[PDB]
């Protein structure tokens, strides 16, 4: 997260680090209790999930590491696109949920934000441009932009943009949450790009785009 500020400890509760051998690799968010969303190539081993957490090192009475029993990657994504850059994981056994722990709803409705909302992004991705790495989450608030703007600027209906005027998501950010009036509208895409330039917006996969997808996958919860 770039030209942000400290997070309030616990206050984002569905949000979640994927993670790699210990070290943060992607965003996610909890969106059923044994299930997390997060993006396609953050998987490209094993892959672990932390719930609960403000600082990634610090003790915190709501922090909870869990393993993954499965991966299910969109089965028409490709390592060449960000195209259907979506990936559910199953954790190993359900998560405990509290105050500091719990899902957050995802939009099912296919209709797209209002262009100039401020949506709220988090994530433990680099604070700045030398890729510093923050122990503690941050957030930053962000308008969405029209999806004319969001195909000239870049270039699909399964992709939304946000501002970006050194204020953006970054590298760290990707499988993480944008998130609108209380509700996911994006997932922060896995492919490499500029961050803080407004020339070249944040991208955010669709949620409510690949909504029949996700149902079938946690059709078996
Ligand atoms: N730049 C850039 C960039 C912007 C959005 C997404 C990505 C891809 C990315 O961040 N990935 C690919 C999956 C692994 C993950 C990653 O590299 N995480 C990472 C790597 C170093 C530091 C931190 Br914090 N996070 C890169």
């Amino acid at each position: 997260i770039l030209g942000g500020r400290e997070a309030e400890a616990h206050a984002r509760p569905y949000m979640a680090s994927v993670q790699l051998n210990g070290a943060h690799l992607c965003g996610g968010v909890l969106v059923a209790e044994q299930w997390v969303l997060s993006a396609a190539h953050c998987l490209e081993g094993k892959v672990q999930v932390l719930l609960g957490a403000h600082s990634l090192s610090q003790p915190e009475p709501s922090k909870r590491l869990y393993d993954v029993l499965r991966a299910v990657p969109h089965p028409d994504s490709q390592p060449d696109t960000i195209d259907h850059d979506l990936l559910l994981l199953q954790l190993s056994e359900k998560a405990t949920l509290g105050p500091a722990v719990r899902p957050l709803p995802w939009q099912r409705v296919d209709r797209d934000v209002a262009p100039g909302t401020l949506c709220d992004v988090a994530g433990w991705g680099i604070v700045n441009h030398a890729g510093r790495r923050p122990d503690s989450l941050q957030h930053v608030l962000l308008p969405v932009l029209d999806r004319a703007t969001c195909n000239r600027r870049t270039h699909t209906e399964r992709l939304m943009c946000a501002e970006s005027n050194r204020r953006d998501s970054c590298k760290g950010d990707s499988g993480g949450p944008l998130v609108c009036g209380g509700v996911l509208e994006g997932v922060v895409t896995s492919g490499s790009r500029v961050c803080g330039n407004r020339k070249k917006p944040g991208i955010y996969t669709r949620v409510a785009s690949y909504a029949a997808w996700i149902d079938s996958v946690l059709a078996s919860a």
